[PDB]
């Protein structure tokens, strides 16, 4: 007699695991607080970082990372001018390792990620599918960014530190429990 409901979620980082725990596939999710963008070279920088034991200027553990180039202009400050998804099958090869020693995190993107990454985000993480437009109008719930690192990887590459007011919707699209709307 328990209908199953849609429920609506806005995510406050850092992070809360049993948050990240009690999201099931279907759940509608918006970020208010920080989140940064990464996608190919800034993902490959991080491993080699990594395993060389470099301290990274950002943090994965309990952080929200969304696969982005973002489209920024400086004024007196930087704005986002759009924030629309990257493909997120690109960063499979490198998610894995990544989620290997964080407590928790959450991921925005389009398309999903592989297996291997459902199974690395088990008791930890959450895969967010973007359904907010094309990234204009998405953008608009970027208030400040707060700094960009890797600079040097180019605009779109760069990881941009953003804080964001009810960004979103997505749709929680991987759980934490091995269930994923793409498999198959």
């Amino acid at each position: 007699h328990h209908h199953h409901m849609v429920m609506e979620y806005e995510l406050r980082t850092p992070l809360v695991k049993d948050q990240i725990l009690k999201l099931k596939v279907g759940d509608v999710v918006y970020i208010t607080g920080e989140i940064f963008t990464a996608r190919d070279e800034a993902h490959a920088r991080a491993l080699e970082w990594m395993e060389e034991g470099k301290e990274l200027p950002f943090s994965f553990d309990k952080g929200v990372v969304y696969h982005c180039g973002p489209l920024v202009k400086k004024n007196d400050e930087w704005r986002v001018v759009s924030a629309g998804p990257t493909t997120s099958a690109r960063m499979n090869p490198f998610t894995p390792k990544i989620l290997e020693k964080v407590e928790c995190m959450g991921i925005i993107g389009k398309g999903g990620m592989s297996e291997e990454v459902v199974e690395a985000m088990r008791g930890k993480a959450a895969y967010f599918a973007f359904t907010g437009g094309a990234g204009a109008l998405a953008a608009m719930s970027i208030k400040k960014v707060k700094g960009v690192v890797w600079e040097d990887l180019g605009m779109p590459e760069a990881v941009w530190l953003l804080e964001v007011e009810r960004f979103g919707p997505c749709i929680v699209a991987i759980d934490a429990h091995g269930n994923s709307l793409y498999r198959r």
